[PDB]
């Protein structure tokens, strides 16, 4: 009945960023943060002072747990937003296509409202705990199964020994990247793809995640089956429920998925 | 009668806008068949596609031939006046996996040089044209050349199941990041708009890439073989299309060590 009423807002702070975003990237300012892979921009710092404001005059008890801010808060919170204000920042600047931004709601740590809005299509990806999953307000259903060996799959491949990326290769159907955590996880919740790895993500690159694998039956786990706390980054992955363990296997086999060299 | 190209184009665009209303039908009955192996892949998307468009070919350019994915092309010569080169579906695994991330591509040769190419990005509505005298486009906005893009400051995008691990790792350690859309007319035009610093296939046949010669033209980019030569668009070669700050420097790491082959 409220998670209806919140989405609504939420929905509408959404519609507002549309025409935000424009006069952001008319204006871009680029800068480096732990090394020149690693890029913010004033849209990413921007959107999410926006968000800040937004909870500030409609839930100011609520916390914000954000990429682009210090985040010194506990273990605990009864309400919680974590976002990520644009999640495919080299995306964003390299390409101006191909980015998102990540939003999720906990209640008493348990997910309850989460969005990845594909702001370049135009295409909002929202999950709502007791209603469903939905793209643009057209529902989204459970994916069809999906074996790895007819799975396109998703990941960084620079964070991997070669080996590994060759193991995946070749029991897998195919591989693409996206670039941004929240789109490629959107192609595994639409069975677009079969999964899609993180190594190292950040609690905001998968934060809204955690509700669209639940409400779709996807498998949604560290890369030792474990369950993630939605508080502290683990190594991950979003996957169909059919090629889970497969993968698991892969990246976990022949001493590992870690560098060596 | 005798044609201006603006008239050609006409033609084309209103096909390939037409096409449109025929798609999504031959998507909800979609059926595969096997090529070369039993991941290269046809549907009846493709088949459908190219039967139309030899039948649009038949109806107005009946003197023009047809170089074509889905079918033989023994009776195609150099001699050749007017020619169109067609893959019906570019990306067809993306099609059957994901719906999404495929393209039309087409490409007409005036006494072997490109006057015409199309790469339609169906599923986003985009068409990406080029005209010879008038420009490239998508959706009627002009495209110009893009920034220079040294291969540092760089995205690229190349298949990375079929090359030398090693020439892999030296491809991600020189660029800025690693993309793949895996369709090669989508990823060559991520190249003309400025997104990737290059796009490499290593084995295209003359359809995966008959409309990115005319667009290289006419946006500064290069297009070559991975031997920095002219390709010949009525045979295939490994091929790069690329920026132009960063197009020697991609080729130079593709031939370092033995070259890019597994087996070196
Ligand atoms: S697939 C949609 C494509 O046009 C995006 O820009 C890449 S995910
Ligand atoms: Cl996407
Ligand atoms: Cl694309
Ligand atoms: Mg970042
Ligand atoms: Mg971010
Ligand atoms: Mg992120
Ligand atoms: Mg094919
Ligand atoms: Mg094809
Ligand atoms: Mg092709």
């Amino acid at each position: 009945k409220t998670l209806q009423q919140i989405d609504k807002l939420i929905c509408s702070w959404l519609k507002q960023i549309d025409n935000v975003i424009p006069q952001l990237i008319m204006e871009m300012t680029t800068e480096t943060k732990r090394h020149r892979f690693d890029l913010v921009t004033n849209v990413d710092k921007q959107i999410q002072q926006q968000f800040q404001q937004f909870l500030a005059t409609y839930f100011p008890e609520h916390q914000l747990l954000a990429e682009e801010k210090s985040n010194a808060m506990i273990t605990e919170i009864n309400h919680l937003w974590i976002m990520d204000p644009i999640d495919g920042t080299a995306n964003l600047v390299k390409q101006q296509e191909d980015y998102c931004i990540i939003l999720a709601y906990f209640y008493e740590g348990k997910p309850m409202l989460s969005y990845v809005y594909d702001y370049p299509h135009k295409k909002l990806y929202k999950a709502i705990r007791g209603e469903g999953a939905f793209c643009n307000g057209i529902k989204m259903e459970e994916p069809p199964s999906l074996k790895l060996e007819d799975a396109i799959i998703s990941f960084n491949a620079q964070v991997m020994n070669l080996d590994t990326v060759q193991d995946l290769f070749d029991a897998s159907f195919s591989y693409r990247l996206v670039g941004a955590c929240g789109l490629d996880s959107m192609r595994v919740a639409k069975g677009q793809f079969g999964a899609h790895i993180n190594t190292n993500p950040k609690p905001w690159d998968i934060a809204a995640q955690f509700l669209f694998a639940e409400l779709l039956n996807l498998k949604m786990t560290t890369l030792d089956g474990k369950a993630i706390d939605h508080l502290k980054g683990a190594p991950f992955i979003i996957s169909n429920k059919a090629c889970h363990e497969t993968v698991l296997k892969i990246l976990n086999a022949n001493g590992g998925y870690q560098k060596y060299r």
